[PDB]
This record gives C-alpha cells, structure tokens and sequence, in this order.
C-alpha cells in the first residue's frame, strides 16, 4: 500500500484507553496509553507520529474522533489528510505479568510486535526508504 | 556511524524536563516532556524508543542517569548496552508562540528538525535500511 497511510484507533483495557497507530502497508505499530479518549490526546499523538514518520493520510474505524477542531488543527499543521488491536491485546496479556503499569506492558508488546518476524519494523523502513 | 547508537540526555526549559534522544549517525531526534527527571521516566522512554527503532547501544553526557536498577532493567529487557539540544531549543523558541503547552512546541520542533533538509528522517531510514 501507499507508504504514508496510517490507521489510528482508540481501544480499551483495564479501564484505560490505548491509542493504536498502524502503518497499513507494513503492520508497524506505535501505541500509547492516554488518560482519556479526548481530542487533545489524539491531536498531540498525531503531532508526535507525524514528526517521526511520514504521515500523509490517516484512517480510523471511528470517524467521529477526527471531528474536533483540536485534531483538525494538528492534521492541518503537519499537512495530514483523511484486527491489529487484537494481536496487540494478545501480546499485552502474555507480557502483562512482567510489568506493574499497563503502559509498560503496552510498550513491551509494541516492541515484540514490531521486531518479530521480515518483521514489521523491517518492512516499514524498507518501504519508506524505497519511496525515497 | 553504527546504525544502533543513540545519545540520550535530559535538558530543561520553563521549569520542565525535556528528554532528548538523538540517532548519532543520522541526527534524527525523538524528544518528549517528562514530569520529573527520574529513572522511571528514563526507563519507560527507553522501552518506547527500543520498540520503534533498533536501539543497540545508548550514550549520554550524564552517566549517573543510567545507574538506577529501573533503567538497567529496561536496558536488559530490550537488549540494550551502554550540540543537538541547542538546535532543538532554537526551534522550540521559534514555534513557541504557536502552542500553549511546552510539550506541543517540543513535538512541533521535533517534526521540523527531522524533516528539514537529505533530512535527518530520510538519513535514518536509509541507514537502518542499508544495514538490513
Ligand atoms: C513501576 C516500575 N517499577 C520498577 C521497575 C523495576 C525494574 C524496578 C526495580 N522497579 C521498582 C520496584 C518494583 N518492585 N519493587 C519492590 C520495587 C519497572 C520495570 C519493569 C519492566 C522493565 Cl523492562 C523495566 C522497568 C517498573 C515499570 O514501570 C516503569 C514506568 C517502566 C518504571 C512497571 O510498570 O513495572
Ligand atoms: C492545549 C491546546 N488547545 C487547543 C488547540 C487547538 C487547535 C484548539 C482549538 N484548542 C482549544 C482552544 C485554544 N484556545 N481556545 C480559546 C480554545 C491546541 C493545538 C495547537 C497546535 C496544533 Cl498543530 C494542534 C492543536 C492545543 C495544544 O495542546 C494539545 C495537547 C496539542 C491539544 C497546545 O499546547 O496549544
């Protein structure tokens, strides 16, 4: 798929919100725990993702998340335009005993996902690099 | 330089702590605002960085930051072993008026730094990909 398409969704676990970004063409994931499922957390997350990877278009399974003027401004500033969450939840449960806070287990699961085999982290760098 | 060497340092601005990670061979930066300059924030940051990029060795200008058992455990789990901050502070001041919170301005400055020209974000993907 195109090298700039990211899918972004907000999932739940242990009463907390986990925002999951997936590089469609590669399966590479960037996920974080946020205190609330607000537009301010989404906007701030998009600004982080955009500055680290080429984010050209963003898709979601809940269009209402991209309706806040806060989120639209972030998409405007970064020049952004408009399944996997169970695989991650699977990994989180496997490593959940190794961590106290859920945020730590989430990052443990992101590490495992991106580096497990080529791997998702290896495909994205090859895709983004090929396009360059 | 080697494709897995990252430099990590904790800088200050507006009474808050900004942790800055720099991919030595490329100049690519990942930076975030943390509430306090504690080992728990460092460890959690390392776990995030490691899961998104190949982090093999980490250097710092303050060795005492890597002495906490909390940080050493993160380095252990992720298989990690053991100038730029002014360029970023320069960009943060330029865009500071465009944001209320310092964390937003930091990510704005990371975006600008990595994508400004090849750019730092383009060199890192070419370096990591070449090594693959
Ligand atoms: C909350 C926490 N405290 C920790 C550690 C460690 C290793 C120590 C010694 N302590 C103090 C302690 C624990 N028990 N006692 C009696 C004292 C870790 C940790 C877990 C896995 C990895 Cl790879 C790396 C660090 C965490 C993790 O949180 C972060 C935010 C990452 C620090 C978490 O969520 O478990
Ligand atoms: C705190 C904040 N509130 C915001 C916005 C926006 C665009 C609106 C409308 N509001 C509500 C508002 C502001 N004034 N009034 C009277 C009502 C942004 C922002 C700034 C730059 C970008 Cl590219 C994208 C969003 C932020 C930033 O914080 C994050 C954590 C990113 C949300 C920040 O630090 O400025």
């Amino acid at each position: 798929c195109s090298p700039g398409i990211w899918q972004l969704d907000c999932t739940h676990l242990e009463g907390k919100v986990i925002l999951v970004a997936v590089h469609v063409a590669s399966g590479y994931i960037e996920a974080e725990v946020i205190p609330a499922e607000t537009g301010q957390e989404t906007a701030y997350f998009l600004l982080k993702l955009a500055g680290r990877w080429p984010v050209k278009t963003v898709h979601t399974d809940n269009g209402s998340n991209f309706t806040s003027t806060t989120v639209k401004a972030a998409c405007w500033w970064a020049g952004i335009k408009q399944s996997m969450n169970k695989e991650l939840k699977k990994i989180i449960g496997q490593v959940r005993d190794q961590a106290e806070h859920l945020k730590t287990a989430v990052q443990m699961a992101v590490f495992i996902h991106n580096h497990k085999r080529y791997s998702a982290g290896e495909r994205i760098v090859d895709i983004i690099a090929t396009d360059i």
